């Protein structure tokens, strides 16, 4: 009967009244009450609010002298202009300054019972010495790094070693094909690499070197790449241009001094896929991105000092950079960093890392949950007494995963906070406050501090005002983490978010705002789509197939998928006949393996007359 059809006679639930009992702290909000007030002023009064939330949260070596220029529709978006600063010393020398042996770093191995703990002091040692080394090979402020690492502590060095010289860090997933890395490394135009002899993941082995190796035949560019000793397998090298972490490390200091960074100074590239085109460069700049990481750690997650916080995100994501590694850090807590799968060496995996170092609050994908749900409830038997948070993110934390995750892994003890956010965002935008917002199941509740959403009829763009009302997501306001611009085309960057509504920010999602003001994502309006939690371009797909000699035209579609949340399907138009029409399948899902990678590959590829 209501417009947001999602909604109907669906009621909030309160916060667990034990969540309080129980908090070794107290949350960082008195309550609802307190968080309409700030929000209230974050939209009203952004100049005050976000200073000081930034003064807060973040050393700067130079005040900032006003908290924002430009508008949306001018894409000139500037934050804490006039600032100084640095993100390692944010996410590390403050820290050890104060505390040096507190851990920082729980790193949990693919194989139980190894793995280690690392202080903050020695981060800032590994921070520093990687930093020499990019420093000494000729790395400078402004230069891009690239990163293919699997999720080892040395991906959170390297990311804040590139922090601490100025240097842009452009982390590439560690599951991408070598056309993929070579891409990205041409398009950032790095000289510089950092990468494992091989990964372990569930007890696979990945080989990541050779993976490299294949791309740099095409990298002119790349003069070093910098290979850290993972498994000691005999991989090929490449004298003159390799050189061995461990040995290179060994030669430098325990400390260097942090480069002295603008606010907008570009921190990191991420690329991204699009509705049309090759992966997009989404750049993030320093001080507002930091702002963003560290107030929603702080406000969503209810992060303290003392917590132990483990997001299952990789690093090759915005969920990795922005909670794995910079929030958690920033706030000065100890981070999750996990090399493993959820299922290996058996489904209680997660249980047994949360249970063994007291995890706090957890931050999972669903598709991560609907698997676990399946294998069965006699894989879940932790006490896992401080597990006080649960983060879902990447769709909707429908009805029966999310009683599943309310009451069977969090014991109706912890606050189950689905955020919704993207990579252009850099955090959460539109999510409950952990400890604090009533929730809904499969909504994402209400907006974060500075979001101001409106519903945007698709066709006229007009504004619908109002409750229960559907259509196109977007914000109003510029906010301090959101991407300022494509590395290498900004135009791009305008006509993709700012052009096609002006005055607005364009999300990409539709979303209904209920009757009582709560949001439901309703996913993406483009040609994106969401496989197992990977971000996908079915133009990008489209192309990997037409890429084989037989094809000629190439359509791929995302449908829903009881546990890929979605499934990528793909038709082809052939140019002439093929007699081995069933092998011809395996050729074509191979194209997409090589083009992209394993987890882009079409369920099936459905060949077609027409
Ligand atoms: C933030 C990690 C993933 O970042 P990406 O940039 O890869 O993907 C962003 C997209 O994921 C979906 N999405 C993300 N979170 C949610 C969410 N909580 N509910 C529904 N859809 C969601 C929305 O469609 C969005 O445009």
């Amino acid at each position: 009967l209501p417009v947001v059809v999602e909604a109907h006679q669906v009621d909030t639930f309160d916060v667990p009244g034990v969540f309080y009992e129980n908090h070794p702290h107290e949350p960082h909000l008195s309550g609802m009450n307190e968080y309409n007030q700030l929000y209230q002023q974050s939209i009203n009064d952004p100049d005050t609010f976000w200073a000081r939330m930034a003064r807060d949260l973040i050393t700067f070596e130079k005040d900032f002298d006003k908290t924002h220029i430009g508008t949306l529709e001018g894409g000139d978006n500037a934050w804490f202009v006039g600032g100084r600063l640095n993100a390692s010393f944010n996410c590390v020398d403050r820290h050890a300054m104060r505390d040096p042996n507190k851990v920082a770093i729980i790193y949990e191995a693919d194989e139980p019972g190894h793995g280690r703990s690392i202080t903050y002091a020695e981060l800032l040692k590994e921070v520093s010495r990687l930093a020499w080394v990019m420093k000494s090979q000729g790395v400078r402020k402004g230069d891009t790094v690239a990163i293919y690492l699997p999720m080892i502590p040395e991906a959170i060095f390297a990311l804040l070693a590139c922090a601490r010289i100025g240097a842009i860090h452009s982390v590439v997933f560690a599951g991408f094909s070598s056309d993929s890395l070579r891409d990205r490394t041409l398009d950032a135009r790095s000289k510089f690499i950092i990468t494992t002899d091989e990964g372990k993941r569930g007890g696979k082995v990945i080989g990541t070197k050779k993976i490299v190796d294949e791309a740099l035949k095409q990298c002119p560019d790349v003069t070093n790449c910098l290979v850290f000793k993972r498994t000691g397998a005999d991989v090929p090298w490449t004298k003159g241009r390799d050189l061995w972490w461990h040995e290179e490390v060994d030669k430098y200091p325990n400390y260097l001094p942090a480069e002295s960074m603008d606010s907008e100074d570009p921190l990191f590239l991420l690329y991204t896929s699009g509705s049309t085109g090759k992966p997009k460069g989404v750049m993030h700049t320093t001080a507002g991105y930091l702002v963003g990481a560290a107030a929603t750690g702080k406000y969503v997650f209810d992060i303290h000092p003392a917590d132990r916080f483990f997001c299952g995100g990789d690093v090759g994501w915005i969920t990795g950079h922005t909670y794995v590694v910079y929030a958690p850090l920033l706030l000065g807590c100890t981070t999750v960093v996990f090399e493993s799968t959820p299922a290996y060496p058996n489904f209680s995996r997660y249980w047994d890392v949360i249970e063994k170092h007291k995890v706090t609050q957890f931050y999972v994908a669903p598709t991560a949950l609907r698997l676990l749900k399946r294998a069965g409830d006699h894989h879940i038997n932790h006490e896992m007494k401080d597990l006080r948070i649960l983060g879902s993110v990447g769709e909707p934390i429908a009805a029966e995963v999310w009683k599943w995750y309310h009451e069977v892994v969090g014991k109706r003890q912890a606050h189950i906070v689905d955020t919704y956010w993207q990579t252009e965002t850099g955090s959460h935008v539109i999510t409950p406050l952990g400890g604090i917002t009533p929730t809904k199941p499969g909504s994402a509740s209400l907006p974060f501090f500075g979001i101001d959403p409106v519903i945007l009829d698709p066709v006229t763009g007009a504004e619908i005002p109002g409750n229960d009302v559907e259509g196109i997501l977007a914000f109003r306001k510029p906010w301090p983490s959101m991407a300022r611009t494509v590395w290498g085309d900004h135009k791009r960057y305008m006509d993709t978010y700012l052009n096609v509504y002006k005055g607005f920010y364009f999300t990409g999602d539709g979303a209904g705002r209920d009757h009582e003001g709560y949001y439901w994502i309703r996913g993406r309006v483009d040609d994106v789509v969401n496989v197992s939690g990977h971000r996908l371009s079915t133009a990008e797909i489209e192309a990997a197939l037409i890429e084989h000699h037989c094809v000629a035209e190439a359509a791929v579609v995302g449908v829903p998928d009881p546990l890929t949340g979605q499934a990528v399907h793909a038709f082809v138009a052939l140019k002439s006949g093929n007699d081995n029409r069933e092998q011809l399948q395996k050729e074509l899902i191979m194209q997409v393996r090589k083009s992209i990678g394993p987890f882009a590959a079409p369920k099936v590829v459905f060949v077609i007359d027409d």
